[PDB]
């Protein structure tokens, strides 16, 4: 006698680009980030008098 | 490791003649101000009775 069961699905959630939190961050898809050691940003601020 | 951004300030000049502070003044260009010793403006006020 073959028996069947009832399974309920995993409740899916709104993705990251579809929330309003991404208005605070700038999103890029860096494909190979496990190869990166460091990443730097360099500012150069000239100051008037 | 990676360079991700190389950023720098640019100081935009603000001319005196395009501030609204110059509304309270009268601006005349005077080519040779080093020649002048002293300026002078003379008033004549008549008073009726």
């Amino acid at each position: 006698e073959a028996l069947l069961g009832v399974y309920t699905n995993v409740v899916e959630f709104v993705k990251f680009l579809e929330t309003a939190l991404a208005a605070a961050c700038v999103n890029t898809e860096f494909k190979d980030l496990r190869r990166m050691i460091d990443g730097k940003i360099q500012f150069k601020i000239s100051m008037p008098t």
